[PDB]
């Protein structure tokens, strides 16, 4: 039995709010312990593929909280990894785009994009890639930082070493729009790089998911677009032969 | 995205643990408040249709804490309802039957069967019915208490008024089906039929098609024609029936 019809959504939003309260406590106590880490995990997991949870996170000031956990633990890469990963889930949500065009937010993650901890930088790139993908007038912040950041995104991915599981997906669908941003080649480079990674270390799961969800057509579409960035085109042909 | 493949149940259980911590901090503060009531609803729904969460609850000192919650809030009817509804979910899981063979627990439940609030005693009766439905042999506690509790379960169901709103939700009637066959234990069949009639009449659009799809018509018809059956269980059975037939 349960409380009433529909009570499940109410208690998921309640759980989100209590987890955020724990995060706030821990940050206040400067206490990097196992339950803070598990709270960041649980939050990150609940935002997975749930626009509703991501909306709630925002509405309970979670973005300001996570800016503060980033400022209070600048040496804890596992922590920033969970923080930015959840924020990557949020940047995946189109109606939430305006919420992230905060100056201190974008500044902090443009800082973290240049970490050499790929575990950390991958999700900062995710955030920036999704954001820039929304187009020009959608960008309500400094036009010059948009133009800077897309180049830096491209450059920082190129420096990535091949990691030793950074991330897991149930679907590639949030990637496919990125794959078509020829105007902005770092967005694609992040997408194809992410795909190459997850396909390369758990192919049984991920190559299948990719094919079933119609990825081949998109990759291959980059292929015959004769005027694409050569870094992107190279990664995409690697991914294609992986299947083909 | 998420952390690694198949990493969701570690977080579910971490959540049950943290909700229990909230319960014990609110209890020590003697602080009936909206956070505590939300926390008890969250625990209730999480145990819904999942013997793993029930097990993790009992594993993390869940039911001693719920005992103390009952004891610290003797008049709070909504608290008691949420406590007892979780405990009813736990009473449905057969592997976990042994861990509810506890005098203090059974005493708490038998008392709350006589609440003047049917929202409370309904779940007390659910716990009692699932518990005594499992045969005399699985009752590691007293048999005198068992007999007296069947007599009281039956008598109390008949004192119940029609509730105002729907008191509870169910995704499935399957837990009830085994109780309807317990012809030897009329109170258990009585609770099961009363609960079906209640949800069916409060919310027929939801529960009538559900009850017909999961094969309830047959358990009900079996009650209808079985030669020796309790009158009241039979009355409620054919009422449920002719509200379709």
């Amino acid at each position: 039995a349960f409380l009433h019809v529909g009570a499940q959504l109410g208690t998921e939003l309640f759980i989100v709010r209590q987890l955020l309260q724990i995060v706030k406590q821990k940050t206040n106590q400067n206490s990097v312990d196992t339950t803070l880490k598990f709270t960041l995990s649980a939050l990150w997991n609940l935002t997975d593929e749930s626009p509703t949870t991501c909306r709630h996170f925002i509405e309970n000031q979670g973005l300001e909280l996570f800016m503060r956990v980033l400022e209070s633990f600048p040496t804890e890469s596992s922590i920033q990894q969970k923080v930015l990963g959840l924020l990557n889930n949020i940047a995946e949500v189109q109606e939430l785009h305006s919420e992230l065009m905060w100056k201190d937010f974008i500044d902090h993650i443009s800082s973290l994009l240049h970490s050499v901890e790929v575990e950390v930088s991958y999700f900062a790139a995710g955030i920036i890639a999704h954001l820039i993908s929304r187009g020009e007038q959608a960008w309500t912040l400094s036009r010059s930082q948009r133009n800077s950041l897309l180049d830096d995104l491209h450059s920082a991915i190129l420096k990535w070493p091949t990691p030793e599981e950074m991330v897991a997906y149930r679907s590639f669908n949030p990637f496919f729009p990125l794959l078509g941003c020829f105007t902005t080649p770092g967005v694609q480079l992040w997408a194809v790089w992410a795909m190459q990674h997850v396909c390369s270390k758990n192919p049984s799961r991920y190559c299948s998911m990719l094919i079933e969800e119609g990825g081949l057509q998109h990759l291959y579409n980059i292929k015959d677009h004769e005027h694409t960035d050569p870094h992107v085109q190279q990664i995409a042909v690697a991914i294609l032969d992986s299947l083909e």
